[PDB]
């Protein structure tokens, strides 16, 4: 009844699939060949550990690239283990059969090798470019053989009897007409640097330049992340960073770590000394067994840490058939979690070095505050890295932890004020009273600060209070409260008169507890956008205008009872309930308060015209 | 001497390779199986054309998806052509052997068939989820067979004697415990909608529910792909229905561009302009690529420019170099050609829509930001995008006019397009800079949005006429001989006052002089020729991510321009001649400069100083 069968494969169609569909970019053939060559070396090197006599054929392990435009041939020579005739038929001649994996599983216990080859289809990627491939191999055991093929479903193995190759393999690709750009020095150098830059063995490119053969070592920067982090000095770290980033300045700080368990990977991160000019408009590169896999973009690192330049190297990771992406995206999330944790730890330990942390903060404070805006899980740890200019700080910047340390015994919040400049904020009207009482105020004078404090609601159990927002309530004395209530009862009449005069401009006009020298100030409502925040949002190039009015706040006017102007205005308003002079005066006062508070003016020409008219009245016109 | 050989393939490792390495996301197995079913149907339908009697076994072409969580089996049934025992052994058994490809190539002439299958490795993707796959087939010629395997390098073919199927193939996936999420109704619906939405034949999801344990049938591909139809025959109601089904918006499509491109790269595209603007427009699946009515990839800016991402629609192709996983292409030049054609047809669509005045008003009000972003970025398509611009001008009124109309009404002697940028229409219209120009009857373009600065950074001229910012220095209107004589006389007279004001406001204004752009305001602050305009500086001084040092590289060199015909300026000149220095004249000059700085759009370096000066002036005025 039941008739069992066995799976088969269409060799011609399978070869066509490998040639045409597996690999998107045709330049990766080098990446494969060198990889195979690397493995060819690794094997023999391993066999040299317990038997040095196996290296008598050749004492040197190297890789050579020889472009010959005369015959349009790209040659890749390696002094590796080489392949026997049986190895030629079984390994090269069989698709999906890798000799490297078979060698790897035949190792005793846990050895020190880790070879790239896993799938068995890497070699045929050479036919992405070549129209014919000739592999001249010479193993230590049997004689030198030649393997010729053109991906036509058949290949020929022949005794070579050519010039001896010592030990190893020489792969000659007869490039097709279209893909002749790989004979150029520039293309070969670029490809090798992009893909197989960190191969352990020296890769030498031969060329012809009177007329002599010139040799150039394509890879010279040894991958230092493999070495133990404790052994590496700072000079080696700087050299590696400079070679990696083409930067004359060395690194500012370096975090070299390793994660072991079900997911083993070691990473090396660098903080640049300065910030890139272009910046926001390649940061982290993922390596598997020391060969390039993919370039990180929002996967390994968040957007706000895109200034970190580094490498991630893993011995075992699921890989695409094309060896340029991973199979499981969850692994990328795990890598990101570990990298972010180690980066925050690096920043925290860097905060001890005062001058270095000053440089780092001056460079990447915008990134830190962007992370506070975005990374909700790391807000509590990122906030401790914030440095701000305060009233008690002076020229230097102090952290919020220092603020809490110096915070008065009865103070219950951290008072902050935002503006477009440090001078405007320092001389601003809102902080006039608080500084009189001795409470430290935090100046935040960058556009990213508004985004930072949209999310950073509190810190160290102390809430942030905006001085320029309504409902500010400093601790009060009983006498101060009595005076405030009496002044409110006295000035309610002028307040309602001003409210009547300033219709649809100010929702509420009240006396203020935050003014000591300025006559009046315009203060944003509780939930709406602050003046500075409204200025920032109004200037965004790509943002909906029709929605702005939903988030725009309602202005509140606050008058100072002790300022002479307000008292005189109150007396005039009581004496004359309606008058042209008082109306003009209150309109001008509101205009000045609007200008000083931070708000833009709906028609500044009107205010300027009023000033010009009063100037004319001053000098006579 | 020379010993030829033949290539081989290690079958077990090859199968493991297909299962583990080809496909990243495991949900695509349906995408493959459904596709096979589609092909299975196509063939039989073709064989009905020359032989209707061959459909006597079953007259219905359909696809059924039956999840059975009791046995953890996902069944996919199709009434397709079916496979013989020989086809079971060869087509299903042999990897990389596509019987569909053989059927396609054996077709004579060029037939309407365009079957999805091309590689021969699609079926084994079913082992991404299943631990054992059973395929019950019934070809129209031989008896019903059963093909069972577990990807262990061997499969068994058995003469089936269960419930007859009549015709077609029924594949049963015994899902592994980990991948049990595909027995859920929601997951199956989501996968089918994402991948196999536009398969020509109906797809039905049989299920068991209670309303007492009834069987519910639900079709998951009700929407049909209309882009295959000729664009002339389609009506606006059908286009609206397609847009609603594709985008899940109650609003209709604002406009539609449906076009086919033939040749060495043949593809049909269907683009829709949303009536409104998405809330997260600038905060990634607008254009979806299809090959033979199967979803391939989302246009992550490959098919469309970034500024044109507001446009929705589909791109469908028949012949296209496809990846092994069918989730991308092999050549990016194909994507570049696709993008070029899409952009050309989008610009043509916008030009056509510009005729419809009300519809173009809606479209512009929705996507003028995108148009100006394109002008900033897309350099090749600047003439058309510029011609698609509508602006508020001084002579326009409330309604908006194009720059071409501005040039049409442009005076005979005028030789430029005078524009002024600001943060509001009222502020710009009442601004001092345009006081003289409008007095002489020259139309001025109000540019009252932040993106306008980026738009005019690149758009240097239009129709051979150069754009000139009134707020920038060197503004030279066409001037007569007597006007130039008056300007020279004023330059002669106010030289001493200009020198005094330059001395007083040291390191704050580079140059103080007379001007021809003021008729009523005393003074104005004017940006230099090279640096950022005042509005530009205001805009990029408020960007969240900006380089402070770079801010200082392109700062404007402020120029003060006074009005010789303003009474304040003449009185100030008289006083400055009376006293080479005085406190009153210095205070007046500083206050005038501050007012000009405020009106010009420049933010004060310290508003507290100006406010305190005004407060002191008020105190003196009312008496303190
Ligand atoms: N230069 C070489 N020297 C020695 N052995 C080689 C060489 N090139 C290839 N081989 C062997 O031939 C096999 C076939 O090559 P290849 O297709 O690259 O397999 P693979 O590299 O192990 N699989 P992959 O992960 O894609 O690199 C290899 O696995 C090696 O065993
Ligand atoms: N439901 C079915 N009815 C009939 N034939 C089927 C069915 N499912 C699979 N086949 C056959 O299976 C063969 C190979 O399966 P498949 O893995 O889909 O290769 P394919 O058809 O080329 N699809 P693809 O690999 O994506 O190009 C096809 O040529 C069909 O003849
Ligand atoms: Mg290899
Ligand atoms: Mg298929």
């Amino acid at each position: 009844e039941v008739e069992t069968f066995a799976f088969q494969a269409e060799i011609a169609q399978l070869m066509s699939l490998i040639i045409n569909t597996f690999y998107s970019n045709k330049e990766i053939f080098l990446r494969e060949l060198i990889s195979n060559a690397s493995d060819a070396l690794d094997k023999i090197r391993y066999e040299s550990l317990t038997d040095p006599s196996k290296l008598d054929s050749g004492k040197e392990l190297k890789i050579d690239i020889i472009p010959n435009p005369q015959e349009r041939t790209l040659t890749l020579v390696d002094t590796g283990i080489g392949m026997t005739k049986a190895d030629l038929i079984n390994n090269l001649g069989t698709i999906a059969k890798s000799g490297t994996k078979a060698f790897m599983e035949a190792l005793q216990a846990g050895a020190d090798i880790s070879m790239i080859g896993q799938f068995g289809v890497g070699f045929y990627s050479a036919y992405l470019v070549a129209e014919k491939v000739v592999v001249i191999t010479k193993h230590n055991d049997d004689e030198q053989y030649a393997w010729e093929s053109s991906a036509g479903g058949s290949f020929t193995v022949r005794a070579d009897h050519g010039e001896p190759i010592g030990r190893g393999t020489k792969v000659i690709l007869h490039l097709k007409e279209d893909q002749t750009e790989y004979l150029e020095e520039r293309r070969v150098k670029e490809v090798v640097k992009k893909h197989s830059q960190f191969i352990g063995y020296p890769i030498t490119l031969y060329l012809e330049k009177e007329k002599y053969i010139d040799q150039e070592e394509l890879n010279k920067t040894k991958p230092i992340w493999t070495r133990n982090p404790d052994d590496i000095t700072q000079e080696e770290y700087g050299e590696f960073y400079k070679s990696l980033t083409n930067d004359w300045e060395d690194h500012l700080a370096v975090k070299h770590f390793s994660v072991e368990g079900q997911l083993e990977f070691r990473a090396l991160l660098f903080i640049p000394r300065r910030a890139p000019f272009d910046l926001f408009e390649n940061n982290i590169k993922l390596y598997v067994r020391r060969v390039f896999i993919m370039d990180s973009c929002d996967e390994l690192i968040p957007e706000y840490l895109n200034f970190i330049r580094g490498v991630v190297d893993s011995e075992d990771l699921p890989l695409n058939i094309s060896r340029e992406m991973l199979q499981q995206s969850k692994i990328l999330k795990v890598i990101r979690k570990n990298i972010v944790k180690k980066c925050l730890e690096l920043f925290s330990e860097l905060a001890e070095d005062k001058e270095n942390y000053k440089k780092f903060y001056e460079a990447f404070s915008k990134n830190l505050k962007l992370g506070i805006h975005e990374d909700s899980t790391n807000r509590r740890r990122l906030s401790e890295l914030l440095r701000y200019h305060t009233s008690q700080s002076g020229d230097e910047m102090t952290s919020l932890s220092e603020y809490v340390s110096r915070m008065k015994e009865t103070q219950k919040s951290i008072y902050y004020i935002t503006g477009e400049s440090k001078e405007q904020v320092a001389n601003s009207a809102f902080v006039e009273r608080v500084r009189k009482r001795g409470f430290e105020v935090v100046y935040m004078t960058e556009p990213i600060d508004e985004y930072c404090v949209q999310q950073l609601k509190e810190f160290d159990g102390k809430s942030l209070v905006s001085v320029t927002k309504e409902g500010l309530e400093l601790p009060e004395d009983e006498e101060e409260k009595k005076k405030m209530e009496e002044s409110k009862a006295k000035f309610e009449n002028l307040c309602k008169l001003m409210k009547e005069i300033l219709d649809k401009k100010v929702e509420k006009v009240t006396i203020s507890n935050r003014l000591v020298s300025s006559p009046c100030c315009i203060v944003t409502s509780t939930y709406g956008w602050t003046a500075n925040m409204e200025r920032i949002m109004k200037a965004q190039a790509l943002r909906d205008n029709s929605t702005m009015g939903y988030m725009m706040a309602k202005k509140h006017l606050e008058i100072n009872p002790d300022h002479p102007i307000v008292e005189t205005l109150r007396q005039k308003a009581e004496a004359d309930k309606n008058d042209k002079a008082v109306k003009d005066l209150v309109v001008l006062l509101f205009e000045t308060a609007l200008l000083s508070s931070g708000f833009s003016l709906e028609d500044p020409q009107t205010h300027s015209n009023r000033i010009y008219r009063m100037i004319k009245l001053g000098l006579g016109i």
